[PDB]
Parts: C-alpha cells; sequence; structure tokens
C-alpha cells in the first residue's frame, strides 16, 4: 500500500507572480493558520499508509493540504489569490467529503474554514 505523489508545489511551465494578494496570503492567512491548535492534521498531505485509510485515495482524487499551499505560496507558484483559495477550499472539501458532520476532524476543519474566510474577507488590492 503506498500513498500517490504528493500535489506538485513547482512547476517552470505554469504562469506566475508576486501579488500583494498572495504575499499577504502567505505571510498573514497561511502563517496565522498555521499556528491554531487545529491546524496540525491540515499541515502536510494526508499519510493514507500510516494512518491506515487505505479508502482515502479511492475517495479523495484531488488532494490539498496546508504543507503544500504553504510551498506553492514560497515559490511564486500562483497567478493570483484566487487559485491559492481555490487550493485551500479543495482542501476543507476533502476533508468534508472524507468524513461526516460531527466528526472531531471536521470540527478542526471548519475551525479553520471560519477563521480563514474572516482573513480573506479583505484582502491588499488585487493585481
Ligand atoms: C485531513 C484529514 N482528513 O481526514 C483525516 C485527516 C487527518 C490527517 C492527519 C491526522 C489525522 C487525521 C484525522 C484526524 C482524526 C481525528 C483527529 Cl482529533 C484529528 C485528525 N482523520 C483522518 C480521517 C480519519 N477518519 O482518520
Amino acid at each position: 500500500s503506498t500513498n500517490p505523489p504528493p500535489p506538485e508545489t513547482s512547476n517552470p511551465n505554469k504562469p506566475k507572480r508576486q501579488t500583494n494578494q498572495l504575499q499577504y496570503l502567505l505571510r498573514v492567512v497561511l502563517k496565522t493558520l498555521w499556528k491554531h491548535q487545529f491546524a496540525w492534521p491540515f499541515q502536510q498531505p494526508v499519510d493514507a499508509v500510516k494512518l491506515n485509510l487505505p479508502d482515502y485515495y479511492k475517495i479523495i482524487k484531488t488532494p490539498m493540504d496546508m504543507g503544500t499551499i504553504k510551498k506553492r505560496l514560497e515559490n511564486n507558484y500562483y497567478w493570483n489569490a484566487q487559485e491559492c483559495i481555490q487550493d485551500f477550499n479543495t482542501m476543507f472539501t476533502n476533508c468534508y467529503i472524507y468524513n461526516k458532520p460531527g466528526d472531531d476532524i471536521v470540527l478542526m476543519a471548519e475551525a479553520l474554514e471560519k477563521l480563514f474566510l474572516q482573513k480573506i474577507n479583505e484582502l491588499p488590492t488585487e493585481e
């Protein structure tokens, strides 16, 4: 039983920019969420082998995690903030698909998502 290869965190043939929104997304949004007591399960790809979740990557075909997003930000992988926000959304959606309402992992995701939305409600001037 193996995990899949993780998502790419660089790609020279994908357009990219440094923008004020993307800088904020790393410096403020990601960095703040990272320090939350409920960040830890979302700080790396799901290790389905270690966690003994053999069906995880049968159900979840578009993995995404904050460790990946951090790397993407640091490497200027994104063209715009919206692309990074989409990744965060995929992370949350995955968690809500694989688990169920009331699970502890879902309480963790819901708290992170609430905080995320608060942080992103106001960004720097778009570019
Ligand atoms: C992300 C993600 N989505 O699902 C899971 C994770 C996850 C990642 C790393 C460590 C643990 C997990 C947890 C989990 C469960 C309880 C608590 Cl308190 C904390 C985390 N759950 C699995 C699914 C599972 N059913 O085990």
